[PDB]
């Protein structure tokens, strides 16, 4: 299995799935480095974020548990196909990159917070992470290049 993938057992169906412990993504299909990648993200902050404030809300009061529930809802909607990643990043990300549909541009290792960096370089082009935790809050990451 590629970097970070493990074979897991679905609790509800008993069917096997695959989980990546670097990106926190899960998928049913069996999964099949560059100097820089380009990623967008959607950030949900909470009261324990390093800065519990965002361009969108002066005082962020939601709990970390509430932020994870929000993130998990956005992931469901994006995976369902009902909403594009860009649409939810623009509307709900607590990062000013929201106004660029979540795009952070290109970057190399050594620039971003480490769990974000590691998830970004372990994603395939076009792939989306699961919930990724940093000191800023909880991220959904989409690798675009
Ligand atoms: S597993 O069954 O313990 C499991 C763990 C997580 C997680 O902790 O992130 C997520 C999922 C999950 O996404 N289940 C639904 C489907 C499983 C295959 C891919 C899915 O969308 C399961």
């Amino acid at each position: 299995l590629p970097p970070g993938w493990e074979k897991r057992m679905s609790r509800s169906s008993g069917r096997v799935y695959y989980f990546n412990h670097i990106t926190n993504a899960s998928q049913w299909e069996r999964p099949s480095e560059p100097a820089r990648v380009r990623c967008s993200h959607l950030l949900v902050k909470h009261s324990q974020s390093r800065r519990p404030s965002s361009w969108r809300q002066e005082k962020i009061t939601r709990t970390k548990e509430e932020a994870l529930e929000l993130i998990n809802g956005y992931i469901q909607k994006i995976k369902s196909g009902e909403e594009d990643f860009e649409s939810l990043a623009s509307q709900f990300s607590d990062c000013s990159s929201a106004k660029a549909r979540g795009d952070l541009g290109a970057f190399s290792r050594g620039q971003m917070q480490k769990p974000f960096e590691d998830a970004s370089f372990a994603l395939r082009t076009g792939e989306m992470s699961g919930p990724v935790f940093t000191d800023s809050g909880i991220h959904i990451i989409l690798r675009t290049e």
